[PDB]
């Protein structure tokens, strides 16, 4: 009746001798996995040896005030609500309007998403990590920045965000209206797949910002100003035009100043937004965040904004644009863009694919109503389909049913490559991919497709085939979804845009 | 980072009606997600509006006694160990050998399979669930037997697992050694793989079974018998035709009869193998192992096993087969199995994608030791080709350097239909799978990709495209891994070989 | 600084037991066409009788 | 007889060109340097030395 | 109130060694029409021997 | 390693080959190894200011 010792503990350094295999490979490298059989040499791409992991998946998102028609719209309600809250605080006359002072208000956000994008370049060059390659690089070749020119003139990048800071910080913003929190929060951080030391990277960037564009007694107009895409090799000058374009109309004008004067006369100095301010110390470091995560995992890309110069066959006059006019819709600040482009006047077959009803998808199965919200605010659907002009158009474009404070256009993604001297690979993606009919893109979008999986919160993906003429549908692990309509979507949506700029209470 | 928004607390009510959303949908049933654009029916497969959630991935495996082509193999040390136990210290009979004691030992490990087979078949059709509708009929599917007859047989089916049980029983075996709990403990489980409600199952199937074979004075075999595949609707009359053909040889040998009585005295009653009996309230509830799962990922299905009316050019004599011979190598049990054979008489080129190295990954970032060797059992990586007799040879087949106690051979992937009936669909693939240059195969292989990424520790899979000559290494989402070379999993399955067969009962190493 | 990094890329499993045939393998892996140039074989002995 | 390396390098990822950028932070930003050459330079000088 | 701005602005390369050849540069990059009534060099001594 | 300036377009470290083991050399020969070694050195600027 004893139980005699196992073979495993009566030989002890024979198990933990032939299992001692070295873990932990540093990402940001390529890896040959080598042979097995190593006459499979005459087999030649039919045998897979490489082995690259990506570590960034950047997000590049439009900041949106949501969607609005009319006066009813909750951007307006918004402007009411703060210019009753800034007027019956401040003795006196103004001059300037409700919609003026919403539209100054968002400009000033478009301000601190600059800022905190030109803080992320500089606070990204000081991170090092040996078992992760990609830092800093892949961070900084993501967000559009030369990385040479920041390491060569770190004082001039230095001064250049902290002149920022001091210039876009001389104006006022109310700290208690969660818009320029959350939009801080976006841009300001790095944010993990999963809590681990090698994880894969998540970053938000501005596709573009807002330009004010003042038109005199014919209102207000914001226009796009396109921010550098990933790959794009730009230096401090280009970023120092962008912030002179940025605030050329701003900067020392005196309507700017009186609309700051009587915001910061209405909230307190307290109460408004702070800058933070950059020294040679300054590090943001990788936090894991699921709230993050699951907006992330929620987020469906609306595609490229349309500039005045975006052609355009059977659209015109579809520029993504915050107009303001007396004479149009009594005054009220207007905002409804068409999704569905990419440049490239033509059809992209594969926006049909984001036709479907989406699917939110959550871990565990408990949610709280704040989790499940959270988890909704970069997702958008398309509604119906735009009119055409002039029964001749090439692209298909897509009115939504509402949006959030801010729309994804794209995703990008670097990983290494596993050709000689593997540098970095550059992806742009939406959530629907065109697979076309050609020999060369079916294992690149298998490669894309397996660079995607590793990110553990991926933005759900539409595959769709040329030769097929079909689309599949949420290329993602489910665990507890549900399926939302436009209409679900479009209440959160309200609700949202309505708690992002909600002022105090007093009057 | 992110101070909780205030809104949301003085509007609580607002956000709860804007938020009830029905989760929690029953797997085991198509979904449809509907249309955000209502006219985008003229757009009609560049809309995928269908969700079809998989439920039980089978993994289909062949019980081994390790690599074995000389004497200083693991099983031929165990049969020593064994004939020295059994023949010497106890007072054991002498018109047998090592090797026929060590045979009969392994043609006991196929009734024990047989039995936790049958019983998992048994246990599983009393299984229904609201959340989960795959749940029963899909596991049984994936094991071969038609469901409608376990359930208007319940009680026939209920009983002949018990006479299994009991007749299995003639027959003595160690208990000590660990080979027998481990296939039963894998035949018998229902795996979960995330341990949440309606989460994926994985089951494990044998393929085959070893058959006892006496040739007499030249030698004595262990043959396969096929067991039934995933759509076959096998009813009860056929697993009593497959068990009387397994223990046909076994019941009527006296040399299995003397061997019986030997192990029976040098062991003890106690001390032998009890398949433990059923009753109806007998229940297995799907369990959480992290072990199976790190099993079933970084597994390496080596092909369909080759039998003797196997057709196979350029290959005549390959079938699989455990063998030993008095006059042939020293006496030696030889099992020497080719891999690579898809059962069809061509090369499966799509297995020229299992001649990289292998990676293993585990979940964390700190594995023992007893974790790294579990997590390697299923793994087998190719060495060399084999050499084809002649210079005209379709297939192309595989030696491997050593697996452990048994090798994948196929998984089995039940789900739902996309299509208007909706029923279960019925997958079997490789971790090495082909897509043809046509125009349907893309679509219906990204629906089993994304059928396959629902299973949590799910196999690696090495996709072939015939348009390109090119195929993808591992299609799977990875966590700390190493690389193993096949000399690395060779020693691990040196080490996991000898510890299964080791019978600690014996007098040895005190 | 990083003893982890040193710990974990010099887990080797050593004390290969003799009596044993072992094959290195290629490290190159086209040398398969240099067929006995390249010796891949690991014999050892184990006794010797005087 | 040996040849004395900095290592395999064929792109940025390489140790050599990693401690190239650690030793020219070092040297050219925490401490004040000159701006007429770049890590590259910084990290030869440092080879030749050797 | 804004030392960073401050420090930014003046990281400034003191400490040059003495022994070579310094070039000022050009303030007017169209200088170089009006050739030697722009000086751009730097010769400072180093001995003076009695 | 011998120091190699190619001015701005790059900078080489090209091999200076030691003496061998039958080659039977004096102190000149060291002399004029160690001259070869820092000829490129001692008047480049460029190593002067990163020195």
């Amino acid at each position: 009746t004893r139980n005699d010792v196992a073979w495993y503990a009566r030989y002890p350094h024979i198990l933990e001798e032939a299992t001692r295999l070295p873990f932990a490979y540093p990402i940001g490298q390529y890896y040959d996995t080598g042979y097995s059989v190593a006459s499979a040499t005459e087999w030649s791409k039919y045998v897979d040896t490489s082995l690259t992991i990506p570590g960034v998946m950047c997000v590049n998102f439009t900041p949106t005030p949501g969607e609005s028609y009319n006066k009813n719209s909750p951007i307006n309600i918004a402007a009411q609500n703060v210019y009753t809250y800034v007027r019956h605080m401040n003795s006196g006359h103004a001059n300037y309007e409700q919609a003026d002072l919403m539209m100054y208000l968002l400009a000033m956000d478009s301000l601190y998403i600059f800022h905190s994008y030109v803080r992320k370049i500089l606070a990204i060059s000081k991170l090092y990590t040996p078992v992760n390659k990609y830092f800093p690089r892949a961070l900084l070749v993501a967000l559009g920045v030369d990385p040479e020119d920041v390491f060569a003139n770190q004082a001039q990048w230095e001064y250049f965000v902290n002149m920022v800071a001091y210039r876009a910080g001389a104006f006022a913003a109310p700290a208690s209206m969660t818009y320029y929190e959350r939009h801080a929060w976006m841009s300001n951080g790095l944010y993990v797949d999963q809590d681990v030391t090698r994880a894969q990277i998540y970053m938000f960037k501005p596709t573009m910002l807002w330009k004010y564009e003042n038109l005199g007694t014919t209102g207000t107009k914001l226009v796009p100003l396109m921010m550098p895409k990933a790959g794009d090799n730009r230096k401090l000058v280009d970023f120092q035009v962008l912030f002179n374009n940025l605030v050329s109309t701003m900067l020392g004008d005196e309507d700017f100043g009186i609309m700051s004067g009587d915001v910061f006369k209405a909230f307190g100095a307290d109460g408004l937004v702070k800058l933070l301010a950059v020294d040679s110390t300054t590090m943001t470091l990788p936090t894991y965040d699921p709230l993050i995560l699951a907006q992330i995992h929620s987020a469906r890309a609306v595609g490229a904004p349309i500039l005045e110069t975006s052609t355009l066959t059977g659209f015109p006059g579809r520029q993504w644009q915050i107009t303001q006019n007396p004479d149009v819709n009594n005054g009220a600040i207007i905002f409804h863009p068409s999704f569905g482009y990419d440049g490239q006047d033509h059809e992209e077959l594969s926006f049909r694919a984001m036709c479907s009803n989406m699917i939110l998808n959550l871990p565990g199965e408990a949610h709280s109503a704040e989790m499940i919200i959270e988890a909704t605010r970069l997702a958008t659907m398309f509604q119906v389909k735009a009119v055409p002009a002039g029964d001749t158009s090439k692209p298909v474009l897509y009115l939504p049913n509402g949006f959030g404070t801010e729309v994804v256009n794209d995703y990008t993604m670097i990983s290494v490559d596993k050709a000689t001297p593997h540098d970095l690979t550059i992806h742009t993606f939406f959530n629907n991919i065109l697979v076309p009919n050609a020999k060369e893109n079916y294992v690149a979008n298998l490669e894309l497709l397996n660079n995607i999986i590793q990110f553990d919160w991926a933005p759900q993906l539409y595959l769709t085939y040329g030769i097929a003429q079909e689309s599949f549908g949420p290329f993602a692990q489910l665990n507890d979804w549900t399926i939302l309509t436009g209409e679900t979507l479009a209440r959160m949506h309200e609700v949202c845009v309505t708690s992002m700029f909600d002022v105090p209470q007093m009057g």
